[PDB]
Formats: C-alpha cells, sequence, structure tokens
C-alpha cells in the first residue's frame, strides 16, 4: 500500500496545557514518522522474502513489523482519540457500558489509570471491546504491540505512556501525565468506535 | 513457489533401536506435515493481508507463521542430522573447532545435552555457528522458534525435545533420549553444514 504519516486533526498546541506543543509536534513529525517510513521498509522486504518462500527471512522481519506496524496504528489511533474541544465525560450508550461493565465513570477511571501507570517499561493502556463476550475490557500492550493484533480486542481509547509522551512536560511524574490527559479526550470519537462494534 | 513436505532419507525403523519406528511414523508422518499444510495456509493468508496493506491482519498471523514455519524449518533439518550412518565422532575441521571453542568433544556433549534437557516445556537444542564471532555457539529455542530466524546463528545440528519426540520410548526420563541419540547424529551432514558457512 505504501503507507503514509497521516495529518493531525488539529494544531500541535491545541491540548495545551495538558499536552504542550513541543511533545505533540516530536511524537508526531519525529517518532509516528519513523515507524510508518520503516514499516514501508519492512512490507517491501516482506513482500520480496514471501515470493522466494523465504520462511527464514519472514520470521526474522516480524520484529520490526510488529513494532513499526503496530506504531503506526496505535499513533494513528491516539490522535484522534485527543481533542481540544475534548474532556468531560461521556454520554448515551457508550456511558451507560462503562457503568454497567465497570460500576461508575470515576472507578473506570481509576482502572485504566492504574493499567497505564502499572505498565513496566514502554507500553500502552487501552480501553477495548470484546466482540466474543460483548462488554467492554481494560488491557495493557507491551512497546508498540498493538490491541487488535495482539487479543482481538477493538481499541476504543489508548493511552500512551512511552516516556516520550510525557518527559518533556511531566519529568518521571506518570501519574501527573494520566490526571492531565483526561481534560483532552475525544469522547465523541470514542463513541464512534463503540457504536462501530455494535450491530 | 510452494513448500513441501521433503521424504526421509531412511526407513522409518533405520534408527532402532535407539529411536524406534512409531515415533518416527509419527513425527514425520502427522507433526512435519500438519507444519507444512498449515505454513501454506499461513502464507496465503499473509500474502493477501500484505497486498491490502493490512497490519493489523500481518501482527495476527505472527504467531501462525513462526509455529509452522519454524516447525518445517527444524524438522526438515532434524531429519538431516540423523543417519543410520551416523554416531561416532567428527572429524576434519568441524572437531578441531569444536576443541578450540567447548574443550573437548565430551564437554560439548555436556553443554548441548544440558542446553536441551534445561528446556522447560517445548523447545529445541541447538549447535550453531556464529557468523559475527566466526565460532559455534550452543543455543536453546522454545517451541518451534527457529534457531537463525530468531537469533541470526546458523543451525548445525539440532535436538528436538518436544515430548513427541520421545515419550513413547523413553516417557519422561529425558536424559534418556539424549544419550540414545548420540549414537545416530550424521557428522557427515552436520560438517557440511559447517563447511558451507567458512570460505
Ligand atoms: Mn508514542
Ligand atoms: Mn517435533
Amino acid at each position: 500500500m505504501k503507507h503514509s504519516l497521516p495529518d493531525l486533526p488539529y494544531d500541535y498546541g491545541a491540548l495545551e496545557p495538558h499536552i504542550n506543543a513541543q511533545i505533540m509536534q516530536l511524537h508526531h513529525s519525529k517518532h509516528h514518522a519513523a515507524f510508518v517510513n520503516n514499516l514501508n521498509v519492512t512490507e517491501e522486504k516482506y513482500q520480496e522474502a514471501l515470493a522466494k518462500g523465504d520462511v527464514t527471512a519472514q520470521i526474522a522481519l516480524q520484529p520490526a513489523l510488529k513494532f513499526n506496524g503496530g506504531g503506526h496504528i496505535n499513533h494513528s489511533i491516539f490522535w484522534t482519540n485527543l481533542s481540544p474541544n475534548g474532556g468531560g465525560e461521556p454520554k448515551g450508550e457508550l456511558l451507560e457500558a462503562i457503568k454497567r461493565d465497570f460500576g461508575s465513570f470515576d472507578k473506570f477511571k481509576e482502572k485504566l489509570t492504574a493499567a497505564s501507570v502499572g505498565v513496566q517499561g514502554s507500553g500502552w493502556g487501552w480501553l477495548g471491546f470484546n466482540k466474543e463476550r460483548g462488554h467492554l475490557q481494560i488491557a495493557a500492550c507491551p512497546n508498540q504491540d498493538p490491541l487488535q493484533g495482539t487479543t482481538g480486542l477493538i481499541p476504543l481509547l489508548g493511552i500512551d505512556v512511552w516516556e516520550h509522551a510525557y518527559y518533556l512536560q511531566y519529568k518521571n511524574v506518570r501519574p501527573d501525565y494520566l490526571k492531565a490527559i483526561w481534560n483532552v479526550i475525544n469522547w465523541e470519537n470514542v463513541t464512534e468506535r463503540y457504536m462501530a462494534c455494535k450491530k
């Protein structure tokens, strides 16, 4: 296909003061850009290996494909989950699903925050939808491992806990970054992803 | 180019009494046959996904590709590492490299045996060649993870320690299986693989 870096739906500084412009610029234009460039290179190498039936090469390329491929997937979703018009609480069917599956919105916040802060090293915190069980589910993924590709869950809301996502502003205080990000969550986008899972 | 199950270079009972015919027949005609068939099915699914640029599908298929792909690679080498003409000790440059890197042939035997018996669960014990360092190296791989694809080492001699490789004959006494396999090692094939790395 030849993947490309998607344009951001807002200005790099639109999420201030919760996430500063310098992080957004570096996070989008440098880290994400690298994943897309390396993903395209990795996909081209795998196509050659498949043509020659080189199983050894296919397996050797799996870490680069998952790492760069997942990085493209994860960050592409991440940008749509944020908005300068975000924050507050969700409404409608998504709010009802959260109460049913987690009890209340506040308890959901605590569990997703704990899952994200509890990540040892680099990874992601995710609110996902389990098609088999038909309910919401919280999961954490290491490094750039994508939720759906590795767990089967449909991603609804992702929290990047890579140090590059918060270290320029919040230093080592990961909880402060988690507390601040709730102010810019685009619940409209999360709702659209949730409704897409239902019939 | 479509992978196929290789024919065994000897009769199923040629390795008796060290490895009985029932294990060889089941190991080759049942287990290996499934890996090659499932490998081909997996490659077709990945080829379609790669054409559409579906990164999620590519990542979801990685476990099946590594498991079935590695199984095809590992067992295809395994059969060539055994021979009714095997046993004894290696000669020539291979014997010299073993003494240099391991001290003596007996010490190499002890180290590869320990690596194979020490595998927790299913996996493989391997004598490999390190292209970067230009010396021999022993490594263990879990499940069907192939040596070269995951470590870069060139496989010279592999020991299958999956329970299906010995449980019918040696029950839970894995050390007895390792003791018997040394009598049927095809050092001629190991030498040809080793010499192919040097130039
Ligand atoms: Mn990131
Ligand atoms: Mn086996």
